[PDB]
């Protein structure tokens, strides 16, 4: 896809003062039923999401893909991963504007007490495998906890897959 008309300039206030590290598409599958069929042609949602790091942050990003895949799981079960949310790198997702209707879909999902495990493809020679997207209904910002652990966090998410 030769993107001739490439889009630019979306630095609307949502953070206090953070720098833009990454800008690409976050796509996921909604889980409306624990049993039906669950294949392609389900509830597919996708937004242009922006990852803001804290100015001189260790995260170089760069080699990260133009698109990441996210997993909708109940936030009830994440309470078991207590230390895995404390040993993490807290960043913010602007989602390029906050008034999108597919984004109001994501406000609805996480408003029902759900969360989004963002599983990365091939990014860079050792950096980020996975992070947890957690919307703050308090401060109206989307959070991204990157556990410096990574591997043991995945083992937790594997057990949360059940049902």
């Amino acid at each position: 896809m030769g993107h001739h008309h490439h889009h630019h300039s979306h630095g609307q206030q949502s953070v206090s003062n953070k720098l833009l590290a990454w800008s690409g598409v976050l796509e996921w599958q909604e889980k409306p039923k624990p049993a039906s069929v669950d294949a392609n042609t389900k509830l597919t949602r996708s937004l242009p999401c922006q990852v803001y790091v804290n100015h001189g942050e260790n995260l170089k990003t760069e080699q990260w893909p133009q698109k990441l895949i996210m997993q909708l799981i109940p936030q009830q079960l994440l309470t078991t991963l207590g230390p895995l949310f404390r040993n993490s790198r807290m960043v913010q997702f602007h989602f390029t504007n906050k008034d999108l209707e597919s984004l109001k879909g994501l406000y609805r999902i996480m408003g029902n007490g759900f969360a989004g495990c963002v599983h990365f493809p091939h990014t860079a020679p050792c950096e980020v495998r996975v992070l947890m997207l957690l919307y703050s209904s308090k401060k109206k910002i989307f959070m991204g906890l990157i556990p410096y652990d990574q591997s043991g966090f995945v083992n937790g998410i594997r057990q949360v897959i059940t049902n």
